[PDB]
């Protein structure tokens, strides 16, 4: 019924997914004209393929089209984006240009595809979620995540209110006509505040004895337990479930995964490997080395480091600028030589389109 | 074969059109993926239909999505506009989409033939810029773009250079895969300068006895004759030919169409009905009344007033503000009463998100 | 002492104004550099002057730089507008600057008191958003910003929360170093919901016998009484108080001003003259004629029609396009003749860069 | 005479500078209102200070505000920028935020100033130069470079036409009221084409025997010689002279400098150290190490690597993504540990403002 509204949807795309709305609701909200969203269809479908066929898909947070491009050139199969739809659009433009540069230079395709799926952070209530989903679909995003926190510490929203938001995003995907992936994130591991205790599913985790904050928020007992409950409640309304964590731990990841799987067998999971966590201090080399592999086997099929690009950029430029300050051109020469050494690995920035365009014109 | 590269192109769309490049050139520049540009395909095909079926298509320059929407509301069949251009084209289309979505959701049918009236846009450096600007307009959902032969008194570029711009625009449209209309505009009626006498076709109009100017420009005999020569040369590289004029003159317009039609019978033409020309002072009431109808019969199938939105916006607000200053709310109530009175004629600017909310909260 | 931190602030600018923060708080947040915000200083100081010197200042909502320019051209003394907001404020000011530059270069004197009419703008999440949005508007050159107490039927936030928004906006203005006007708007006349009953000042209006709603909102007695209570509480944290109304009513407006003035004599007020209200149908011609003058005498020193530009734009283009469809150039010539006729009253939209070129080519 | 129009201008700022226009031209084009451009005044004045007091100022090309910020944090005294004014604005925003973070965290100033001068590439004829200069002054740029090429290979414009552009930029700086630095760049070392031979200063370097290209351009004999002539012609119309070079060579840099100094003793020079040139292959370690120092002594007081940020970003992310592909978290851990090791050097991204703002509010 919904499969005909979403012509590019693969077989079994919506197995286990519940919608608040109806097929007639989608048609009514659709307009009279069909507009194709090619990048979004392709991306969503490639991401759906990958998370079902690979041991796991890992991604890094990109700040720019060039960063995204290097990730794809390096062999990574997806892009994470942490202003959002604008960057997704910019990213898809530079990926398109990389593909076009290759084909115009007479070169074959050096990657699975230049259009690696983009999974983006949707940063209001349900009409906001609706509009943002649309924006990302227009931009060509493959998947979009929605978190149950409100824009001390983080403030959660009621379970029912997040479920409305997830439903609003599915409705937006349905109206656009794309099988766009929806990721539900819970912030309940570290969140100490909650807007309202109205939802009975949330009242078990309320620290009533702390009373309300001066601003009227409820105080909550954080940890894995409310994350499990929330994840279970969200499961029918998303494609992947994500528990935000600032303390990476395989045993806790396993605890979460098994608990979710009791209620929803085979449910696909997402995992953020925290860039703030001190990996080397807390985990031995062998644990660090196997971490993503072992998470993948638990059902964490989409894994990422949110601020990877940020850390890489800032650290790279600081070191560059420091050497340049003290040793001037010797510093840049070191970078250049490193770039040269990487060309064997597949680096191309040192080793055309507007030449081929020009010849076609004349 | 170019019809395979542009699958929405109607039969005979490219009769009489010459391309400097090949189908293989298109493939090499397109890349490995086919992105659909639905609104661009729709707009181009609708404009193509309109100019072959209507006595003529007349448009007004829109400055905003709302102005454009009112044009379509009132029964106009096309929109004119002059990176801000593509952004405006994108905005107009968003506003048109909304109007369509609102009326679809109301389930009473549409109040218009279609909300997606074709947009014809002004592409006002070289042929690579023409290529990129055409790409941007197609992404925006524009139906036609015009390219002029003046360097941005006026200074012409060589005939060969403009043909390169025109072909680059066609190349762009072929790569995107859309049958976008190209309008060639000549500024030779008034222009007395030319960048270079390189082209044999321009040389007969060069005043060699006079020097180059201090800027190095060639001096050139202006008027209808160079307009005719350039039009005839441009004709195979565009879909409509447009001679710019400062003086609206039915006799000259007939002279131009006849000369162009000598070389290319049935060639479709466009005409700007100058907003800066004082119509009532220089033309009698009957000539004004028949002006556009007369042009249509000569082959001017696309006609427009470039700054119509600008003058309408500025005058209306001046007068409102003058009344508001003088008599406060009385002045606004008069506007409001005029809006109600207009409702009989299809005015509506005195729902959808309500129906969205409803769909979410099921 | 805050006058040192805001050097353009006129004498007594801050009489009766309370700040939750200190001068030292301002210094720590300002940083080591003092950036000048000339248009913001000018606008704020001019608005401050106008509202203390004029019977009242009345404005219309502008949608573009050109609309705003026509308002000033026609003799209006201020502009109303509702990240798009700050961008529009910046655009309006650019257009005003140009108008000023054009007339200065013509060396005949200006046709207005000043081109830089104060802009009052709508700041439509929390107090940090209010802080950032105020900063953006000040950079844009806005003179005043309004902040409302509804969550973006309507749902109120607690009285204490809005005071935090208001103070954050003041903090923002102090940090930027500008005497920007803050308008507090209350939506309590119509609002029946409240996010939290945390604040003792709101509790007397809460219907405790009714539950919370399904979303967790408190149900609340609406009307002028909670408007009065909130206004009085907001008064020390703003420069003008604004009660939102859907029904224009001189008697209620007097009732509100009198009650507010009980607590804070001489408090300046603002009033939106609703565009959606049917004026002629619900008010007699004399009441309409006197409406704004009457409000001014009660202390409503800033009055505005929020959507005036929208209705004027949409109606004018609808009618133009209707005439154009029917009679082509005749319809435009009529507009043009109306523009010429208006020139007598100071209309000019029927030079500078010429004088620039001249200066370059010496 | 001009010093009073530019109140922040230091003593001797305009020694040796010729203007086509007059002080009265500036006043006429100024408007009636004075708008301060604090970042532009400060930046231009700090850059003027530095290039006169330091052995040389070296800079790297920044792609983003964060890159710029790390450069400043590393101790570099200026920023190079190679969409432009928008990025300069973004850069100045993130530099302001770094300063504000420090002061709000109770920390002293860890750098000379966070507002390191920005020198930017101005990427039309003289009215374009005028408008771009203004845009950059608004954005807070310290200096702006204008090149004598037109938007096979590069095409030069006549000497007179570039001089018009330089004059247009000075007029824009004069009208804005800022002592903004102007850099004249010549592209004559590698450029093989020229739009027109109209200027007798250019005719000595025209390869008449090659004839005109099919597009009408003249062919030119490139190298140091036409660079010297052009630089000498531009000298009175700029603050720094820059010869674009793709082959770094001290002897040639010296030849250029001495030749310019014969005509204009003490003239300040700029130099781009090419990122495409293979440093290690062509120069020995000792030459690489002294390169900038020795250039500085020749009068090259502003030196830069145009695409440094681009190369750093692309290379950094490629290597990151490669290790991550093959070793997952081990790769990120290596980056993190390197970030930790750099904190001793002054790196802070791993080791607040919206906390201090929040406390001030409440």
């Amino acid at each position: 019924d919904f499969y005909s509204l979403i012509p590019s949807a693969p077989k079994g795309r919506f197995d286990g997914i519940e919608r608040a709305h109806t097929a007639e609701d989608v048609k009514r909200l659709r307009g009279s004209v069909e507009i194709k969203y090619s990048l979004a269809e392709m991306g969503a479908n490639r991401l759906w393929k990958l998370i079902h066929e690979e041991d796991f898909v890992n991604a890094l947070g990109a700040l720019s089209g060039n960063q995204a491009m290097q990730m794809v050139r390096a062999g990574l199969k997806a892009i994470y984006l942490s202003a959002g739809p604008e960057l997704a659009k910019r990213i898809n433009r530079t990926l398109q240009r990389a593909d076009q540069i290759e084909t115009a230079e007479g070169k074959g395709l050096s990657v699975d595809t230049w259009f690696a799926p983009i999974v983006a952070d949707a940063e209001g209530d349900p009409l906001d979620a609706f509009e943002i989903m649309k924006a990302y679909i227009e931009a060509g995003a493959a998947g979009v995540h929605f978190e149950d926190q409100l824009a001390g510490g983080k403030v959660l929203i009621p379970t029912a209110a997040h479920i409305r938001n997830l439903n609003a995003a599915r409705l937006a995907a349905d109206v656009m006509g794309t099988p766009t992936l929806i990721v539900a994130r819970t912030d309940a591991e570290a969140a100490k505040l909650l807007t309202s205790d109205i939802d009975e599913r949330d009242q078990p985790f309320v620290d009533y004895e702390a009373g309300r904050t001066a601003e009227g928020f409820y105080q909550v007992k954080n940890g894995i337990e409310p994350c499990i409950a929330r994840a279970i409640a969200y499961a029918p309304y998303c494609d992947l479930i994500w528990m935000e964590t600032s303390k990476p731990d395989l045993a806790q990841a396993r605890r979460f995964a098994e608990a979710v799987h009791k209620a929803h067998p085979g449910k696909l999971l997402a995992y953020n490997c925290s860039p703030s966590f001190n990996w080397k201090k807390n985990l031995d080399d062998a644990t660090i080395a196997k971490f993503q592999r072992e998470l993948g086997a638990m059902g964490y099929k989409f894994q990422f480091i949110t601020l990877a690009g940020f850390h890489q950029l800032n650290y790279g430029m600081f070191e560059l600028a420091r050497g340049y300050k003290d040793r001037q051109m010797a510093a840049y020469s070191e970078l250049q030589q490193a770039e040269f050494a990487a060309e064997a690995d597949g680096y191309t920035a040192t080793k055309g389109y507007f030449d081929a365009v020009s010849l076609a014109i004349t």
